[PDB]
């Protein structure tokens, strides 16, 4: 989860 919500933010 911590790499997920953050990785869907740094991948926009």
């Amino acid at each position: 989860i911590l790499g997920t919500i953050l990785g869907l933010l740094k991948g926009l």
